[PDB]
């Protein structure tokens, strides 16, 4: 493996068709023969893997210890076909085969498969990185159809991407991605979160801060990746592991105390129906059940006590789970600003800003990075800012001790304190518990869920409480959701439509009180008149009440003008009314929610075409890769999918710093710095070798 | 044919027959599909309704009764409301099909204690259900047509 | 595809779709690995026949 | 139609040089090659 890296290395900046790959590819033919003896065995015992797991060779075993006889398990290889009689005969050989010669095939096969497999994956990169850099040589091809099984076993582990490299030129980079981090990104959370980017990227996303976006994403994928780790499952102590069991239990199963809530707020509800008002009990009216069994009222306290103690669970799920990425994302834009702004050391907050304020108070607390894994900003920003704007000052507003700096790096301190509920009190970071509060009261999913729960208490102050729970199918039901945005959309035009149709109204009051009082009576008793129209304030509430909601308008609700003076004057004033009280302002409500639907509509369109026609990496078109047939996928899947870059940085995160090789710490450096040119923008490998690759 | 058969044991069940129209028709069958390509959409909308108009029954159980009878008689009244169940058929029943809501259907507030609470119920009745939810299914209609 | 179980071992399988032969393919593909005595009788094949 | 115009507006100024008219896609062939075009050589404040 050793030797292979130092050939990889060999490969670093090679262009297609170079001399050094040629090279290679010439030793390698002089060497055919050790080779195909290599990738024979790997790919045999890779077989073998597979066909002790097959049950076509169960079917030879028939002994109770799960042992299989030298001739039988010759006759299963036979069976299969795959291997020749050398081959079985070296399998023999290497078998631990007893007196009996009985043979254990699971720790048979399961031998040489971890002390191989490194190898073998960086045998597959060789290969793979000389057929793309040499790609016309039948010498290779023999080699890579013997890989074959190497290949096909290790592509779901073999990374790809293309970066902008030193030499001012598209370099292809292979790595390796772990089945852990593969399995992660596959689960459905993080999928769901990756949509919820790509929509926000690509329909209000700047091209500028489009790979600042991604790598925050990915920042925020890798935490949340941990949390979901952390919250997986396989006397002070045990009381301790049984609420980290429960906490994360509760976690795990958030969601489902969401639609469990729900479903207890629908089965109360329903029972709610059937409550009457009698003056008896069954001048105070009494409310009370009307059921035949008498087990409703019972089952209603029940879930009333249930539907509360669910509603605390997803409080405490919600905690568990989701905050943490709050406090991470904060955290971190705040030491972003620190270092790379200079906020609080130069700028300033506007003051209009709430959360820049409300920064302040963590700054100069010990726990400040808890969440977000930078430890040292506080020391960056000092050597970055303090010759400018003094060190003693930056010290004090980020709680450094300068003394204690220098002493730490000169030498280890280990204060172990015993454990003690009072030592944990002292611990205790009032200054940043408060600040955290801060952000997770601002935080409205909590918000929603802490009024759900006091609806409930309140609730069993007075069950009718219980209704206002139903209302969460908007949050739990995507469709509703979404209707309810088409509604939001234009929310604010259709506020200032409603108070214009308050102003015309108030209008149209104004002339009824100086001239149409007369025909405001609602009284057909002579003797008690009530007019509606003697007082402005009756009047502006009678339109308003009635007029809006009669379809003719008020002149529909009001006593009729025939044989009067001012008859056309009248008419006039009720189909003006009716025309663009009850026509217009009500049409542009329906237009705005109607054009909402169409504005959503265009933008997941946009979205899907966006991704259909471009790579979201590079920005070149469909149109350029398809000239070769397949070239967009191909290239959306291997050259530059942003999964395997992503990939590439916990790649990077998880290795050590002294084994990085010279594309690696390129752009480790880079990402410490915050720079994105490697990223490749307007240009491919494929683009750069273009003629020689046609 | 199961139908046609029930038809000839009652001949109004031949009526069903006719819906085969729009599988005949192209045209209909056009218009149709525009309706079914939000159908989930207009069902949760009108599941969405029944909440609301759930909300509102529950307000008028609990604060305004009295202005739910429908007797005009009045030895005999026909109150609406004193029945969570009965409140709620009344809501969705009338208040729903009418066109200035359930205000339009109840009685008048002018003079009470509670006019203002209620002046405020019918009107949001009114533009929430009346307007804004039925608007949405028009739209949804359009943007399928489109 | 549970429906599907069913007519697999059916001598009329492929009644109306042309390729007569395609449990004899299955079989040559997958009997080395799966039991060519399991591919028979799951598409009620005799392999004497 | 008030939207879609909005829309084309914000759309062409992303996609064009008020200046020259050349598209976006021939400056991306460089790295944030539009956006130094309409910043450095072709910005109209700077022809004010
Ligand atoms: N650089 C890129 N990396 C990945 N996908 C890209 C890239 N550029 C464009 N795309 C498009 O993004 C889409 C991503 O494919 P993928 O199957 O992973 O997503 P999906 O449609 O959400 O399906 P899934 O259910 O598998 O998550 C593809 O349609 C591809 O065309
Ligand atoms: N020749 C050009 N000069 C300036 N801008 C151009 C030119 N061609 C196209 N544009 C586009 O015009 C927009 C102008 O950018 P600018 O940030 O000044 O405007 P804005 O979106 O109105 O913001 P601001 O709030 O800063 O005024 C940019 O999106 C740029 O893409
Ligand atoms: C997401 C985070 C916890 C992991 N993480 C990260 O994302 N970046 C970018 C680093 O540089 C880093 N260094 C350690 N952990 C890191
Ligand atoms: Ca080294
Ligand atoms: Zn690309
Ligand atoms: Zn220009």
């Amino acid at each position: 493996k050793d030797m292979v890296v130092m050939l990889l290395s060999l490969l670093e900046g090679n262009v297609v068709n170079g001399m050094i790959a040629r090279q290679m590819v010439d030793m390698l033919v002089e060497s055919s023969s050790n080779v195909e003896m290599i990738l024979k065995f790997f790919d045999m015992f890779l077989k073998l893997k597979d066909i002790v797991g097959s049950e076509a060779f169960q079917d030879y075993v028939t002994d109770p210890r799960g042992l299989i006889s030298k001739k039988d398990f010759q006759k299963a290889m036979d069976s299969q076909k795959q291997f020749t009689g050398p081959e079985i005969q070296f399998l023999l050989s290497c078998s631990e085969a007893d007196e009996n010669e009985m043979i254990n095939f699971e720790e048979f096969a399961n031998r040489f498969q971890e002390p191989a497999r490194d190898i073998g994956f960086n045998v597959a990169v060789l290969l793979t990185n000389l057929s793309e850099h040499v790609p016309h040589d039948p010498r290779l091809r023999n080699f890579l159809e013997l890989a074959e099984s190497i290949l096909e076993y290790f592509r779901p582990y073999l990374g790809r991407i293309e970066i902008m490299g030193a030499s001012r030129r598209i370099e292809r980079i292979y790595f390796e991605i772990s089945e852990t981090n593969r399995a992660q990104w596959e689960m459905p959370q993080v999928k769901e979160s990756k949509r919820q980017f790509i929509f926000d990227v690509v329909n209000e996303g700047g091209e500028a801060e489009k790979m600042e976006l991604f790598v925050s994403f990915c920042e925020d994928t890798i935490f949340e990746m941990q949390i979901a780790a952390q919250i997986s499952e396989p006397f002070w102590g045990e009381l301790e592991v049984q609420r980290v069991k429960f906490l994360n239990y509760l976690s795990r199963n958030f969601y489902t105390l969401r639609f469990l809530a729900l479903f207890l707020a629908f089965a109360i509800n329903f029972i709610l129906l059937f409550y009457k008002v009698s003056d008896s009990p069954p001048n105070m009216v009494y409310y009370f059940l009307e059921e035949s069994t008498g087990y409703m009222e019972p089952a209603l306290w029940c879930l009333s006590l249930l539907h509360t103690l669910v509603a605390f669970l997803c409080i405490i799920g919600y905690n568990c789970l989701k905050v943490p990425l709050v406090i991470f994302k904060r955290e971190k834009e705040l030491a972003r600003k620190l270092e790379f702004d200079g906020l609080y050391i130069t700028e300033q907050p506007g003051d209009d800003d709430v959360k820049g304020q409300w920064d302040r108070l963590v700054l100069n607390t010990p726990s400040f990075p808890s969440n977000y894994w930078d430890k040292f900003v506080k020391r960056k920003v000092l050597d970055k800012h303090g010759d400018i704007f003094g060190r003693e000052r930056i010290a004090e507003l980020l709680g450094m001790d300068l003394a204690s700096l220098e002493i730490t790096a000169h030498n280890e301190r280990k204060p172990d304190p015993p454990p003690g509920l009072l030592t944990w009190l002292m611990s205790i970071d009032v200054k940043y518990q408060i600040w955290k509060f801060g952000v997770i009261f601002t935080d409205n999913s909590f918000l929603y869920l802490g009024w759900y729960m006091v609806m409930s208490l309140l609730g069993h102050y007075n069950n009718f409480f219980f209704a206002a729970h139903l209302l969460d199918i908007a949050m739990g039901v995507k469709t509703l959701r979404t209707i309810l945005s088409s509604v939001t959309h234009n929310g604010k035009q259709l506020v200032m439509t409603v108070g214009l149709l308050a102003v015309v109204v108030y209008l149209y009051t104004v002339v009824a009180f100086n001239f149409f009082r007369k025909f405001y009576n609602k009284s057909e008793d002579e003797d008690e008149p009530d007019m509606k129209c003697d007082d402005m304030m009756t009047c502006y509430l009678f339109h308003m009440y009635v007029g809006v909601r009669a379809g003719g308008g008020i002149g529909d609700e009001i006593e009729d003008p025939a044989g009067d003076e001012y008859e056309l004057y009248r008419v006039v004033f009720d189909i003006t009314f009716f025309f663009f009280v009850i026509v217009i302002l009500l049409a542009i409500i329906q237009g705005l929610i109607i054009d909402a639907f169409g504005e959503l509509r265009d933008q997941q369109e946009q979205v899907k075409e966006d991704m259909e026609t471009k790579c979201f990496i590079c920005g070149i078109g469909s149109d350029y890769f398809d000239t070769t047939p397949h070239g967009f996928e191909t290239h959306t899947l291997e050259e530059h999918n942003l999964a395997n870059y992503m990939f590439f940085l916990m790649y990077l995160i998880n290795k050590d710093e002294t084994e990085h090789t010279g594309q690696e710490s390129y752009v480790w450096k880079m990402y410490q710095e915050r720079c994105w040119d490697f990223f490749p923008a307007g240009d491919c490998f494929r683009k750069q070798y273009e003629d020689q690759l046609s």
